[PDB]
């Protein structure tokens, strides 16, 4: 008669929650239509065949039996509805049979889905890069085109059109997918398809001026330079406005009147999140959240507007709306001991108060750039209000989904139904840095305190980092073997 | 201006011909809708996940550039018609575009296709085991059923029906597929799906009394016994007469009035060859062969009824009809040493005459069991006629397709258009033995001079043999890694 936790989703949030939740203390069931976890950062490597599926996945059932002897459960179902008042969910199986399941706690970790921005033709003609199947269909399509263009029944003009790969999105995924194809094209493809090599082209399309815009400006410049040197067409300051079967249209970001029509053989849509239908439907059943576009949780990751406080959400499907500083001005004033309401006084209690208000974190509020002398209570109120307003929810990353999962599973293991049940601290994420592979052995990294901008050892750095991020020795084994395989025998052409 | 050889098929015949044909001497194009070679003997290992696709395939384009600097070509096309008088073929691409190609020599190696014996429902409901895609669909279906039966919305009786795997055919493929699933079920499946393990069953269905009927009787008995000990249902002396969506019917071979209806979740059809449509159509355009069921070639592998003798066929798509001894009686009599026509006299010239008549081979004619005293010329004629009649074409195996490919490519390299062009010997195959994996570490082997019947080292023997039969170091690399992988981390569930 253990308390029942249902986890929705087998992704970065759901799977890492499963990995850490105590199966002895709780009865845990994970529910997802996907019976494996996907190591998403390595998906671009799958498009070119640099790494294989064994590196990029984990089967959920392999992690249901922990060392202590207590077990979790897994069900291959898609959740369609949540009924928070009666504490059950409705699911369907692959045959649309309905399943009803009761819970004591619900962890919503259903992620997000691809977003076409309703641009005509994108869903019909473009390839997304969101999961294992996506990457493999992309790889297979490219391989198919190479074989098709080796046939005698096609002209050089038609080849140039068919062998043009266009990647839409200048963020890390678009960049890495482009880099991986450029390497593949320049190495194995050049060797095995020498007669059509010269007709192959790649373009990357990005609305802003910078590839990798969330990295540093020096990294962006170096990335565009590396792409130029690789003869990739860098179409920064352009965005897609229409997609047809054999061509698409782009629009200048600098001149609204300038458009271009481009022929293509493979169109890859590397960008865009939208909310799952489950989340859209769930929102409308919570009065307080009825017209939200995204699920809001509080600073403890509890879904807002649930009287029972027994539904949580983590990862890409949620945004945090923390307890407001300015609704607790007087309490905070008393807490301040340096009696003189200054920003420095507040910062002096920031260790204690961040346990309640994550927006006070030095990672969330720049105290040095927002210093304030002595304030009246009303002015202090207004200041707290600015800190509230400034709070940024965790970015939609694997990094944050993983940290939230560990935080929350630890809360269930060591705080809930124990004498620390009222000492639960708020969630505050830690940025660990970002990495990107940008072609021809060059890796860039934007880390706390370091930037990496290519060089002979940058690819070594990437391997050292990722082998430690993999979640099993099996995957690490494959990670190592795949690089040996690729070095000695090259990328595979089997499709 | 080099002479053009077109090879049809990328299989055991076609690919091994490609591996050995001199690209300097000829202009070689291989044509096949499959741009990889399939190492068919390891396909059962793929069904259970014991080995991966990288062990079982070779990409054709990897072998087009030989060390000399001379190259072959490959085109992804399906051949639809041969026009032997005008020395060209018609092909289609994957989009049904027609391609016309001329040749100086044509090597037909298109193999065979699956045969349902027109039994109602097998093409609709059964899974075949002939190529990479077949094996993977079988694996995926089995994995899908396991997940479906873990759902709460299904009774135990429905589970027993759904988790029944039936394999039709008691030859090596059927036996090996059954053994691989039995191992998978008893190991990884038992561990990951403990709650439904007890509902899983496997049956193998075979018309004759023996599993592995082409092996020795001791091997057949040991195999049936090993299957019993693994609680596999061995349905020898039964054959399938009808297949429906959820059940099939079998018929006793020993009592025509006894039938049984059996429920099943996965039905695997491991047996049956039929001729390709291409061969069926080609036959009707050759007057002398117009009503044949299979393509006949002479002792030098030349298709019969082609005035230009420039079409050859090898592998499963052909049968050899050698030059008849009895149509050359007087010539043979003169060749014989002494004046007395005895079977021993014939056997004394058997080395020389076997270069012309493969049916005189000691591997084809038992001289000791057909000893003959002094014969009159007419009696000798009748004796020769018996040898002609006794000749058996090479069995449809990878071993024979490979040997035919090496024989014929060597004929092109070293006999055709050289001063040995009239010293071309007939094709005579060499039996090297057979191997089968029969479950729970047990390997059997029927070899010249040895039989292997399981034991601790039989699996080691299997590995030693197969790693030497693989056609590249890449595949051998994967062969070794896969066994390490499977030992340390188990077979994968990713699908
Ligand atoms: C190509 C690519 C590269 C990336 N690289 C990085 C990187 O380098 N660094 C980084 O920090 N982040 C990276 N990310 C981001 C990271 O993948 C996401 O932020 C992360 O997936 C979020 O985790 P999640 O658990 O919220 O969603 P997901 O990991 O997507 O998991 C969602 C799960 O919910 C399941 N699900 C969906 N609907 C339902 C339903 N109705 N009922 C039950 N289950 C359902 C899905 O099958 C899936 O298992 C990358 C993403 C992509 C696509
Ligand atoms: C599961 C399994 C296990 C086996 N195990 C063994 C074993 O242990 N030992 C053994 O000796 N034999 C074994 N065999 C038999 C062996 O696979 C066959 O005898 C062998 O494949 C015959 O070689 P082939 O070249 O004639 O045909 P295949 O190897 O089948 O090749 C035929 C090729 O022709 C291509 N093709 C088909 N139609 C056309 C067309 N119209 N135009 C152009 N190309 C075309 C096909 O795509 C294929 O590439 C096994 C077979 C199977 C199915
Ligand atoms: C091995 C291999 C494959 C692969 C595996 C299995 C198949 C199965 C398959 C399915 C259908 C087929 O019918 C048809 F002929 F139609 F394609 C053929 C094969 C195809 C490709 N992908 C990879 C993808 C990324 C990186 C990799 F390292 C690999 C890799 O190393
Ligand atoms: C090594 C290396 C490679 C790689 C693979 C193929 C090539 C092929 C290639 C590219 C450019 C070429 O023109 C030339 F070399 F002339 F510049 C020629 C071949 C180059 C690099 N990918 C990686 C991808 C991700 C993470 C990594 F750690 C690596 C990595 O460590
Ligand atoms: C790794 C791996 C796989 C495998 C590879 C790629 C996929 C790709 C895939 C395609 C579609 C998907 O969407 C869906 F989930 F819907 F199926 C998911 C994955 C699936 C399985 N087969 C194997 C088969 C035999 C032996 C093996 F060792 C493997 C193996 O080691
Ligand atoms: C080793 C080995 C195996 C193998 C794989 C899994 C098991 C799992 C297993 C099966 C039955 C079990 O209950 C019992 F032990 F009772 F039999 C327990 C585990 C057993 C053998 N297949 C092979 C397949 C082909 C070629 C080979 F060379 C091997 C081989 O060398
Ligand atoms: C785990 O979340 C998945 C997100 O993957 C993003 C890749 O970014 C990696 C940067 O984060 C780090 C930081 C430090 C490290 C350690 C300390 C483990 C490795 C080291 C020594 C290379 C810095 C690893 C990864
Ligand atoms: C069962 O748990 C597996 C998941 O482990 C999660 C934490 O892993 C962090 C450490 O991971 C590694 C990975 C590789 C290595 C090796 C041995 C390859 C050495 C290295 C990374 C220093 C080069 C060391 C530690
Ligand atoms: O027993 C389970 C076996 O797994 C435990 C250790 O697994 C590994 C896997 C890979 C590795 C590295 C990364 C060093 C690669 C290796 C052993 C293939 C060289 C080390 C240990
Ligand atoms: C030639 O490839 C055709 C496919 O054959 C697959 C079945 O193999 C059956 C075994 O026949 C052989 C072939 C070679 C060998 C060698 C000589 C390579 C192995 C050895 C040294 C262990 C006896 C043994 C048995
Ligand atoms: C480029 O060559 C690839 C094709 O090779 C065909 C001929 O191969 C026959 C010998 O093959 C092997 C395979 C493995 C080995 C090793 C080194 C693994 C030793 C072994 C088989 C004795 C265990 C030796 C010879
Ligand atoms: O060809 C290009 C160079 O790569 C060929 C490497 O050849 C081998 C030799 C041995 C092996 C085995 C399987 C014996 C070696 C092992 C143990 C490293 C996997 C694999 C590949
Ligand atoms: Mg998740
Ligand atoms: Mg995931
Ligand atoms: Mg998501
Ligand atoms: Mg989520
Ligand atoms: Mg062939
Ligand atoms: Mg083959
Ligand atoms: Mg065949
Ligand atoms: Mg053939």
């Amino acid at each position: 008669r253990k308390e029942k936790i249902i986890i929705l989703g087998s992704g970065w949030g759901g799977f890492n929650f499963l990995l850490n939740i105590d199966f002895k203390k709780y009865d845990v069931t994970l529910i997802s239509p996907r019976n494996y976890f996907t190591f998403t950062p390595l998906l671009p490597c799958l498009c070119s065949g640099t790494l294989s599926v064994n590196v990029c996945t984990e089967s959920i059932r392999n992690f249901l039996r922990k060392k202590n002897g207590y077990c979790g459960n897994y069900l291959q179902l898609e959740c369609t509805d949540v009924f928070y008042e009666d504490k059950y969910i409705n699911c369907i199986d692959i045959e649309n049979n309905k399943v009803k399941l009761f819970y004591d706690y619900l962890i919503i970790a259903v992620g997000a889905k691809t977003n076409t921005f309703n641009i005509n033709g994108v869903d019909k003609y473009a390839y997304f890069v969101k999961d294992i199947d996506d990457a493999l269909k992309i790889r297979k399509k490219f391989l198919d085109i190479l074989e098709k263009c080796t046939l005698p029944n096609i002209s050089n003009e038609e080849k140039k059109k068919m062998l043009h790969v266009a990647v839409v999105g200048g963020g890390p995924t678009g960049v890495e997918v482009t880099a991986e194809f450029a390497d593949f094209i320049n190495k194995e493809v050049k060797i095995n398809y020498k007669d059509i090599f010269n007709f192959i082209s790649i373009s990357i399309i990005e609305g802003g001026n910078n590839l990798l815009p969330t990295f540093t400006q020096n990294i962006s410049d170096f990335t565009k330079e590396n792409f130029h040197n690789l003869n990739i067409n860098v179409l920064t300051n352009y965005y897609v406005i229409d997609v047809d079967k054999h061509s698409f249209h782009i629009q200048s970001s600098l001149n609204k009147n300038e458009k271009k029509k481009l022929s293509y053989g493979l169109l890859i849509w590397a960008s865009g999140l939208a909310q799952t239908t489950l989340i859209q439907k769930f929102l409308k059943t919570i009065p307080v959240q009825a017209n939200n576009a995204i699920l809001k949780v509080d600073e403890k990751l509890r879904v807002i507007g649930i009287p029972s406080n027994n539904i949580y959400a983590i990862g890409d499907c949620k945004k945090i709306q923390p307890k407001l500083l300015h609704e607790h001005t007087n309490e905070i004033i008393k807490i301040l001991t340096g009696n003189k309401l200054t920003s420095e006084a507040l910062k002096l209690k920031q260790s204690e108060l961040t346990k309640t208000f994550p927006q006070l974190s030095i990672s969330k509020w720049d105290y040095e750039k927002n210093k304030k002398g002595e304030m009246t209570p009303q002015q202090f109120h207004d200041y707290l209000f600015e800190i509230d307003k400034n709070y940024k929810s965790p970015t939609p990353t694997a990094q944050n989904a993983k940290q939230e999962a560990y935080y929350l599973s630890n809360v269930f293991n060591n705080f809930i139904h124990t004498n620390q049940k009222f000492n639960i601290p708020s969630f505050i994420e830690k940025w660990k840095g970002s990495l990107a592979y940008i072609g021809n052995h060059q890796v860039v990294a934007d880390l706390p305190y370091y930037e990496l901008k290519g060089g002979r050892f940058s690819s070594t750095f990437w391997k050292v980092v990722y082998i430690q991020l993999l979640l099993s020795w099996k995957s690490r084994f494959h990670f190592f073997i795949d690089f040996i395989k690729t070095k000695w025998y090259g990328r595979p052409f089997i499709k």
